[PDB]
């Protein structure tokens, strides 16, 4: 087998030319060269089957990205796997060969206003597609948005990604929480398990504030700083918004908090296009419920130079406690049809 930084990477005969690209989840992404296709691509190293919770983030992430097809999301061209579950230690994803990511692109490149607009419209016309699948991506930032050398957006790792569960949504108080901090809505630390689409919206909303400025919008060191960080920006909450947490330890929490005035978003970023901070503060919204969609986000303004709903598609086929083991077969199933 192939050897990529000791490590047995072992992809051939079809992938050839390995280069290292770094760590992924629960193992290593190295480029290759697909002697069917004649392209580079990518492909990830993941050997979870000694843990229930890789094991679950691994199917969610299989099932998901093979039901999927669109443009906007990353697809999956092939799996390597061993013909038997018996000697099956790791499976190999391989993806389209993306060049960067919107994490890399944002550390180093001034995004233009035209930039900006047709990021922001790939990622909502990606998450439409998702969120027409009953799916939550949950864990919606720069890195998991995928450019290529034509700056085509694709959004990637649905691994913490749930089933849409609104009548199962409350929770109490600083609840804990998986998906990424600076992407994370205020409800997630109030009231929220993260089971609703406004969600993903918040994150999008936080992509763009970053986009504008090159720099995360709400930089939280830990899960409570969080909250204080959206709330410097959006100001003290209406009693309407608290009026919409029952829950006490929560509302008292916000009610304990000294007055803080709104930051004008023109003045955050005073160079931004006026649309862009209209939509901004839609999506940007903190009570849930009065946040913007997804296709009201793609209907806005500030998009009108790309939106066109039919060809926006939706998903033909809208969608733990299971021990290590089944979960292995149920992975060595789900790639079975990529096998010789």
């Amino acid at each position: 087998p192939e050897m990529v930084r000791g490590q047995v990477f072992d992809v051939g005969p079809r992938y050839t030319n390995l280069s290292y690209i770094g760590e992924g989840a629960y193992g290593m992404v190295c480029s290759a060269y697909d002697n069917v296709n004649k392209v580079r691509v990518a492909i990830k190293k993941i050997s979870p089957f000694e843990h229930q919770t890789y094991c679950q983030r691994t199917l969610r992430e299989i099932k998901i990205l093979l039901r999927f097809r669109h443009e906007n999301i990353i697809g999956i061209n092939d799996i390597i796997r061993a013909p038997t579950i018996e000697q099956m230690k790791d499976v190999y994803i391989v993806q389209d060969l993306m060049e960067t990511d919107l994490y890399k692109l944002l550390k180093t490149q001034h995004l233009s206003n035209d930039h900006i607009c047709y990021f922001l419209y790939q990622i909502l016309r990606g998450l439409k597609y998702i969120h027409s699948a009953n799916v939550l991506h949950r864990d919606l930032k720069p890195s998991n948005l995928l450019l290529n050398t034509t700056c085509d957006l694709k959004i990637c790792d649905f691994g913490l990604a749930r089933v849409a569960d609104p009548d199962h949504d409350h929770t109490g108080f600083l609840t804990e929480y998986v998906a990424t901090r600076w992407y994370r809505a205020p409800e997630i630390m109030l009231n929220s398990k993260g089971y609703t689409k406004s969600i993903d919206i918040w994150s999008v909303g936080c992509i763009l504030a970053e986009m504008l400025s090159n720099r995360p919008i709400f930089p939280g060191k830990h899960y409570l700083d969080q909250l204080n960080h959206i709330l410097g920006i959006l100001g003290s909450p209406s009693q309407e918004d608290l009026n919409c947490i029952i829950n006490l330890k929560a509302r008292n929490y916000l009610l304990s908090l000294p007055h803080k005035n709104k930051v004008p978003w023109n003045r955050l970023f005073p160079n931004a296009d006026s649309k862009a901070l209209d939509l901004l503060d839609k999506m940007l919204t903190f009570n849930p419920h009065k946040r913007i969609e997804v296709e009201q986000a793609l209907a806005h303004p500030y998009l009108e130079q790309y939106y066109d709903p039919s060809d926006e598609p939706i998903a033909e086929a809208p969608f733990d406690d299971l021990p290590k083991e089944k979960l292995k077969e149920l992975i060595f199933e789900e790639t079975a049809r990529f096998q010789p």
